């Protein structure tokens, strides 16, 4: 049904990322109509003599080479018939069935223009694949009260590394399930997912509010995620540089329809009463719902204009347990980072949101932070890219030497003993035996750099 492609703009786009320093190239581009084209081109793999590599590829939005297949095959996911948001009176809620490819983007204008449904919980950005955040977690402000995407999925079809199409969910192979969510591609590739979905709000209460003292900034955050009960429906932060001493913005949302506007006014008075801000910095917008979902597209579209989106992007994403939070700021926010251009954010969640039969890695902690150093290099300056990748190891060697259980959101690891440690003993037990039963022959997701034939 599907077709390989040997075409040179689809060798260099399956050959880079957004990242922008990886670039192991693939022999070709393979892409599928449905399921069984998958199916049938890992089927070819697990059975060929030399067993190529084979990797997804969902909107190209890796850091270092995770999608990339080094001289064998990128399966391009992107985008055919789309099947309707159902209702289920058994999990007394709607989902909705996508093909793994479907970017985030597209789901969202495809449940809300039938019955007005949306996904509960979120990523900053809607231009990547469903199967792309499913297979690390998918993180956003709402994280704290839905868990991340991986806790709002209630059954995959898997295409697993001996090239078998296998359903499962909770209640059926949980194994392939489980292990698959934050799973970084390595037991197949997801196909379906059928994602829990909830009566969409039509308009957003967007707040962002200054503080100057980091423990009253965190402790503000730490309450408004233990909420409620009256309580705000994203809750994220942002640290800021005096000029425009360090500045931590709040970001804050509440949801509401045509039945919750009057009392929005009030709701979200209420709240900020009860918060500890600096005074006069509280800034407000009022929008539909899918603008402020889409948000970080438009201020995508202006880097775009200024030459500023195509660069090399050295992204670190870290977990750090609450009660290292405060050692956190002072050694990096004031210590490395004092002193290209970028955000970092910084906001906590709640660990029993999160399931712990998944293979996604969390501290050992009921309540951790998001710390995202998101900073891009300058264009066509490679001395750039060299001074943040500094800066990011010097963050790491900080966490390291301090004894912060931080743990890497997308992981980077290279070395067999650095993702011993990511995992810890009885994860790392648990993720290796799953992968000698779903792909034994390292096949998939080879760009992780965790297991080899
Ligand atoms: C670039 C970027 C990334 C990003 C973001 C904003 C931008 C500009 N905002 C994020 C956010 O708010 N929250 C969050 O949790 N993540 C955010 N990201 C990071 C993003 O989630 C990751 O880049 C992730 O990899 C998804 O991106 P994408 O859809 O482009 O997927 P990929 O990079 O090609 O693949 C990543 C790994 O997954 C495997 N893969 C891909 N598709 C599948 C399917 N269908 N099944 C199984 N495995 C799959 C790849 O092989 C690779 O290992
Ligand atoms: O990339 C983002 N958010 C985002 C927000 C505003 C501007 C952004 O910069 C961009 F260049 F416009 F993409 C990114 N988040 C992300 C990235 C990787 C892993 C986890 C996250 C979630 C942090 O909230």
């Amino acid at each position: 049904g599907g077709r390989l492609s040997v075409d040179a703009s689809d060798i260099a786009e399956a050959s880079r990322d957004f990242g922008g320093v990886a670039r192991a190239e693939p022999m070709a581009v393979f892409h599928p109509r449905a399921a069984g084209d998958v199916a049938g081109l890992v089927g070819a793999a697990f059975r060929s003599a030399r067993g190529f590599r084979v990797s997804a590829r969902g909107h190209g939005h890796s850091i270092s080479g995770q999608a990339q297949a080094a001289g064998g095959v990128v399966v391009d996911m992107s985008r055919v018939a789309r099947a309707l948001p159902v209702h289920s009176a058994a999990l007394g809620g709607h989902y909705v069935d996508v093909w793994g490819g479907e970017l985030w983007v597209d789901v969202l204008n495809w449940t809300l223009s039938h019955g007005g449904l949306a996904p509960r919980s979120w990523t900053d950005y809607l231009y990547l694949s469903v199967g792309g955040t499913l297979s690390n977690a998918g993180i956003s402000g709402q994280a704290f009260h839905h868990g991340p995407q991986i806790s709002n999925v209630y059954e995959l079809d898997v295409v697993t590394g001996k090239g078998e199409v296998v359903t499962c969910s909770e209640t059926e192979n949980p194994d392939l399930f489980f292990g698959v969510l934050g799973g970084l591609g390595q037991f197949g590739i997801i196909t379906r997912a059928r994602i829990a979905l909830e009566r969409a709000p039509k308009r957003v209460r967007w707040i962002r509010a200054l503080y100057s003292n980091f423990s009253e900034f965190t402790a503000d955050q730490e309450r408004l995620i233990s909420l409620g009960g009256r309580r705000f429906d994203y809750v994220e932060g942002f640290v800021v540089a005096a000029e425009g001493s360090v500045l931590y913005c709040l970001e804050v949302t509440k949801n509401y329809d045509d039945e919750t506007a009057g009392s929005v006014d009030q709701d979200v008075d209420t709240l900020l009463g009860e918060l500890n801000f600096l005074p006069g910095t509280v800034f407000t917008t009022d929008l539909p719902y899918v603008d402020f979902l889409d948000r970080v597209h438009k201020a995508e579209l202006k880097l775009r204009a200024k030459g500023m989106w195509e660069v090399p992007h050295p992204w670190l994403n870290l977990f750090v347990p609450a009660s290292r939070i405060a050692d956190f700021d002072r050694g990096v926010f004031r210590g490395v980072l004092g002193g290209a251009g970028g955000p970092v954010l910084i906001y906590p969640m709640n660990k029993h949101k999160w399931d712990p039969r998944s293979s996604a890695v969390t501290p050992d902690e009921e309540v951790f932070y998001l710390v995202a150093f998101l900073r891009s290099a300058l264009p066509g300056a490679p001395e750039s890219l060299e001074a943040l990748a500094r800066q990011n190891q010097r963050i790491l060697d900080f966490c390291a030497g301090t004894g912060i259980g931080a743990k890497q959101y997308l992981p980077g690891h290279k070395a067999r003993h650095e993702w011993a440690e990511h995992f810890g003993a009885a994860r790392w037990d648990r993720f290796a035996r799953l992968k000698a039963e779903f792909d034994p022959r390292a096949i998939l997701a080879a760009g992780q750099g965790i297991f080899r034939p």
